[PDB]
C-alpha cells in the first residue's frame, strides 16, 4: 500500500459538508483516508462513495470490528459493499472472529488491519497484556497488515519485530494524544493524524507542517 | 430497568430494509425490544431505528460494541443516541476511560448503556474470557448498570450475574443457534436475546411463540 507522505488523515468531523472541506484542502498532501464510526453514523455509508468520487483516494473503514464470527461476516460485507478498500478489527475477540473477516475481505479484493495494542490510556488495563499474543494470532493467520499505537514506542516497535519488515503497519496516536510523526515512522509504515489535522486552524498549513517535520523520512 | 415483554430481545440482524421490517412487525405481540445491530445499521443507515420506532414503537438497543478510544467512543454514543436508540452496547475490554467517556454522554444525553463483558462465540475464550470478571468488576465500580454475558457459557453467565448483583439488568446472546438453552439461560439473566432461531425460520412468530412457550413459567 503506497501511503502518500506516509500520512493517513483520520477524517472523524461529524458534519458531511465540513468533512469534504477539509480532506479537499489536504488532498495534495494525503491520499489515504481513515473514516470512521463518527463521520459514517452522522452522515451514512454512501459518505465512501462521495470521497472515492470527489478524491479518488484510497479508504480504511475504521469500524474496529469486534463482534461473533457470523456478525462480523456481514459487517465486512456492507462494509466493502459501500467502496472501502480495507476494514479495521479488533484481535481480542479472538481468531474466528478475525478469520471472518479474512474470508470477506479476499472474497471482495479488500484488506483487512489487525487492530493489536491500542493507544489511548485505557489500553493498559486489559488490550496491552495480550498484545504481543494478539499479534502472534495475526502472524499465524496470515494477517499482513497491523495498527498499534504512536502513544507508546516502544510497544510499536514491539509489534514491528513480531510481525516483521514485510507487514505493513500503520499508527494512530501522534498530535492529539501525544505520540510524534516522526518517532512512530521509525516503526510504522505510516502515521494517522486526525485532530492535529481537521481540528487546525488552517489544515492545509497542519498537514503541511507534519509532512515538513518527516520530509527526510 | 426496562420492561422486556415475555424477557426476549430480537437481534435483528437481517440486512435487508423489508425482510427486516417484516420479520420484526410478525413478532411484534411477543417482543417489544429490538436489538439493532450493524449489519442492518450498515446495510440501511441510522435512519432505519427511525423507521422501527414509527412502524413498531418498540424498545432499540444499539448493538454497536463501541471498542474505541475516549474520544472516538463519546463522538459514537452521540450520534447513536441522537438517531434515537434507548441504549447502546459498548466493549469493556478497551478499558475504563473508554467505558466512562460512554456512560457520561449516556448521562447527559437521558439514555443508557449496556457494558459488555464475556462473549458467546468459541474465540471468547482466547482474550476476553480471562478478562472477564475484571471488566465486570470494572463495570460495577463505574456504576455500570447494565451488561451483556454470554448464554453459550452458563457458569460464565452465572459468575457475572453475582458480581453485578441482583439489582443490575442483564441480558444474553447464544441460545438457540450457537447452542445455548433460554430457560437455562433466565436463570440468570434478565432477558434472552434471539436472532437466527427466530429471523431465519419459516414462520418468525411461531418460532418467537416456542421460545417463549418453552419458558412460559418463567
Ligand atoms: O489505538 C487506536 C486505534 C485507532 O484506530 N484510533 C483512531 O485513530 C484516530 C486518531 O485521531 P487523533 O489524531 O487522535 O485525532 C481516531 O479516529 C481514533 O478512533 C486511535 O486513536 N487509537
Ligand atoms: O457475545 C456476544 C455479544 C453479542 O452481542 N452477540 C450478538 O447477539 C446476536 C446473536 O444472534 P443469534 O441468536 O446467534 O443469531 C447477534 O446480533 C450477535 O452479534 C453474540 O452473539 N454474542
Amino acid at each position: 500500500m503506497d501511503v502518500m507522505n506516509r500520512l493517513i488523515l483520520a477524517m472523524d468531523l461529524m458534519n458531511r459538508d465540513d468533512a469534504l472541506r477539509v480532506t479537499g484542502e489536504v488532498r495534495e498532501y494525503i491520499d489515504t483516508v481513515k473514516i470512521g464510526y463518527p463521520l459514517v453514523l452522522s452522515e451514512g455509508m454512501d459518505i465512501i462513495a462521495e470521497f472515492r468520487k470527489r478524491f479518488g483516494c484510497r479508504i480504511i473503514a475504521d469500524f474496529k470490528v469486534a463482534d461473533i464470527p457470523e456478525t462480523n461476516e456481514k459487517i465486512c460485507r456492507a462494509t466493502f459493499k459501500a467502496g472501502a478498500d480495507a476494514i479495521i478489527v479488533h484481535g481480542f475477540p479472538g481468531a474466528d472472529s478475525v478469520r471472518a473477516c479474512l474470508n470477506v475481505a479476499e472474497e471482495m479484493g479488500r484488506e483487512v488491519f489487525l487492530l493489536t495494542e491500542m493507544s489511548h490510556p485505557g489500553a493498559e488495563m486489559f488490550i496491552q497484556g495480550a498484545a504481543d499474543e494478539i499479534a502472534r494470532m495475526g502472524v499465524d493467520l496470515g494477517v499482513k497488515n497491523y495498527v498499534g499505537p504512536s502513544t507508546r514506542p516502544e510497544r510499536l516497535s514491539r509489534l514491528r519485530e513480531i510481525i516483521g519488515q514485510d507487514s505493513f503497519l500503520i499508527s494512530p496516536g501522534a498530535g492529539a494524544q501525544g505520540g510524534d510523526p516522526g518517532e512512530t515512522l521509525r516503526f510504522a509504515d505510516a502515521a494517522i493524524a486526525g485532530r492535529s489535522i481537521y481540528l487546525a486552524d488552517n489544515p492545509a498549513a497542519a498537514a503541511a507542517g507534519i509532512i515538513e517535520s518527516i520530509k527526510d523520512l
